[PDB]
Order: structure tokens, then sequence, then C-alpha cells
């Protein structure tokens, strides 16, 4: 089984290729990592296995979901440390995903009920609704477009959050540059209508992700930095006129960062949408262009993951929904055992046990 051959992810020696995908679960009450998160990540931890956390706030303005953890206060760092410690005691490697939602927020999630920030003043359309703290759905508002000084401030929030992650003991961080959140609001020409040096051309639209990645690389080192993008996922009105072109432009900037650093990033992580053959060729084209480790994600099964590694299409395969419902997903894939079905009703609810740690083991 090629999913169970070992893999060197830079200085991290993985024993198998099954990765916990980052997943917002909303159990981090009032943005504090809770003991429940330790139980949940401990259940899914394996010796030599890689875990990526749910998206994690980099600043008081970065959230657009309730009860998502932060890593920008020293209190948050203190609580994360306890979670990292129980994961490392099972021999897993764990990265913290650093997440800013940009325009995908609401007054209820912002300090002083201020407007969310973005590359432009265009809001998400009424085809999308935001989950509110009371479990109903709300309207996305008009964001505020930020200038070049404030862009540098947001880059510094990424930098400080990455340093905080290392202080908590994380092995590395992942930059969340996908799914129509802040970075993707600069990448996608369906959102970025700027006329300054962050808008227009592919080089200009790539400037923000390049500045973010360079900042976290200088702070903690390239081999502790993973990058996640999704050029072909249209979520939250995040379309590009040429997804393959945009994706290859991002890869170009990552290859160039690696060569200036004399080091490789931890990985490039790309989620696909589910023309099945065109999307497959889009993924293989990004992988072939990127000089390093490639994680694929989005709709993978046991059989689709074995085939991705066997055919050279990916080095690592991350799983989301099957890892919600199967704490021992790795062992179930190894044994080719039945899989529990996930209950979508409790994906984002607040109970520390129900729908979170009570899916059974084999
Ligand atoms: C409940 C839920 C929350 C998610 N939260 C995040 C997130 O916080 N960050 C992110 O980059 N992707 C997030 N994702 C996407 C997953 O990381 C992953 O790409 C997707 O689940 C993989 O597809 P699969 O579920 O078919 O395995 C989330 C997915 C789900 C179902
Ligand atoms: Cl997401």
């Amino acid at each position: 089984n090629p999913l169970f051959s070992p893999y060197k992810m830079g200085k991290f020696n993985l024993s198998h290729r099954v990765v916990l995908a980052p997943m917002t679960r909303c159990r981090a009450l009032n943005n504090i990592p809770q003991a429940a998160l330790g139980e949940y990540y401990e259940q899914r931890a394996t010796a030599g296995g890689f875990l990526i956390t749910e998206g994690t706030m980099i600043s008081p303005t970065s959230a657009g979901f309730p009860h998502v953890p932060g890593i920008f206060t020293k209190e948050q760092v203190r609580e994360w440390k306890k979670i990292v410690d129980v994961v490392h005691a099972k021999g897993a490697v764990i990265f913290c995903q650093l997440w800013h939602v940009g325009r995908a927020s609401h007054e209820v999630y912002q300090p002083a009920g201020a407007a969310p920030i973005s590359s432009t003043e265009k809001p998400i359309s009424n085809r999308w609704r935001i989950l509110m703290p009371d479990g109903t759905h709300g309207i996305y508002p008009k964001p505020r477009a930020i200038g070049t000084y404030e862009i540098s401030q947001v880059v510094e929030d990424y930098r400080r959050s990455a340093l905080n992650a290392i202080e908590a003991g994380f092995d590395g961080i992942e930059i969340h540059g996908a799914h129509g959140y802040l970075i993707d609001q600069f990448l996608k020409d369906g959102i970025n209508d700027r006329t300054d040096e962050y808008g227009g051309s592919l080089a200009n639209r790539c400037k923000f992700i390049t500045q973010v990645v360079q900042a976290v690389v200088s702070a903690i080192g390239a081999d502790r930095v993973g990058v996640r993008v999704s050029p072909a996922i249209d979520h939250l009105d995040a379309m590009d006129s040429n997804p393959l072109s945009l994706g290859l432009a991002v890869v170009e900037r990552l290859n160039k960062i690696q060569l200036h650093s004399g080091s490789k990033l931890a990985y490039l992580h790309v989620t696909q949408p589910r023309s099945e053959e065109e999307e497959a060729r889009l993924m293989r084209t990004l992988r072939n262009a990127y000089q390093g480790t490639f994680i694929c994600s989005g709709g993978y099964t046991r059989e689709l993951g074995i085939e991705a590694v066997a055919q050279g299409d990916a080095d690592l395969v991350s799983y989301g929904r099957l890892f919600i419902s199967n704490p021992d997903l790795v062992m179930r894939i190894k044994l080719n055992a039945p899989l529990n079905k996930p209950n979508r009703k409790t994906f984002y609810t607040q109970d520390p046990v129900v729908g979170y740690t009570d899916y059974p083991f084999l």
C-alpha cells in the first residue's frame, strides 16, 4: 500500500501519507483552544502521522466563524501548548493553519462591530450566507478595502502568529490561501478589482501571498511553512478567469522564494473541486511545476488516495470529512476496514463531545 510508505517532509520523517486536513469545528469557545480540541486531535494522532489544525485566527479581525481558536494572544498560546503536547506524545507532527477570512465575516464577529477588511469594497453576493453564533444564517456585509500600510500590518499579524505557533510547540504552520478568504480575495481576478500595485496583472495579484509567505519563512524557516491554495474552487464568489494560469503563477512565486532562501517549503497543499479529467490535469500540472512536496485534498477516498500516490500525482493525501467520523482513519485505511459516516449537523456545533469526540474506534 503506497499510502504506507514513509515520506520525508523536509526534516519531518512521516511513516505514512494519510494527512488530517484542516477543519473548522467551532469547539474553541470564545477563541480559546479548549481541552476538547486536545482530546479530538489526540484521537486522530498516529506515530509519524501529519495533522493540520482547523483554521486559526491571526488577529482580532480575522474571524468569520464562531468559537474558532486564535493564536495571537499569549493566553491562546498557553492553551495550544497543552494540545500540542498530547499530540507529540503520540508521535505525530502537527502544523497550525493560520487563517484570515477577509470579507467573509459579519459585524457580530468584528471588534466594535466594524466592517470586515478585504482587497476591495465588493461584498460576497446574496448567493452565500454566513453562519451566525445562534445557529442561523446572516448576510455578508460590504467590506472595507485596505491600503498598502494596512496590508503590511496584516503581514505582520501572520509573522507574529507564526512565531507564536512555534512558541506553543507546533512543528510548523500552514498559510490558508484558499476558498475565497483574505489571500484568495487578492489572488482571484473575480474579486480583486484594485488598480494599485496589488491589483490587475498576475504579478500584482500574487504580491500579497508572496509577502505573507516571505514573512513567515524569514521568521520560522521555510521547512516549517506549508502553503494552501485553491485556484479552481469558486466558494464565496471567488472565481478567476484562468485558474490554471493563476495557479501556475503562484507556484512560480513559491519556487522563487525557495531559491532565494536556499531551502524548500514544507509543502504545497491544493484542494480540488469535484470535468473530472480537466481538474485532474490541473492538479498534476501544479504538482509538476512545483519544486517540492505536494498534498492533494478534496473528495479523496481510500482508493483515490492510493492511486494518487502510486501514479506520482501527490506525495501526501489529506482527508477531511472521513477524518471527522473516523478517529482511527489511518488504521481503517491501512486495514481496508469499514468507515463511519459523518453527521453534517454537528460539524460546526459547540458541544465538546457530541459529534466531535464520540465517533467510535474500530
Ligand atoms: C467542516 C469542515 C471544515 C473545514 N474547515 C477548513 C478550514 O478551516 N481550513 C481549510 O483550509 N479547509 C477547511 N475545510 C476543507 C478541508 O480541509 C478539506 O480540504 C476537505 O474536507 C477535503 O475533502 P473531503 O472532506 O472530501 O476529504 C473544511 C472542511 C469541512 C468539511
Ligand atoms: Cl476553508
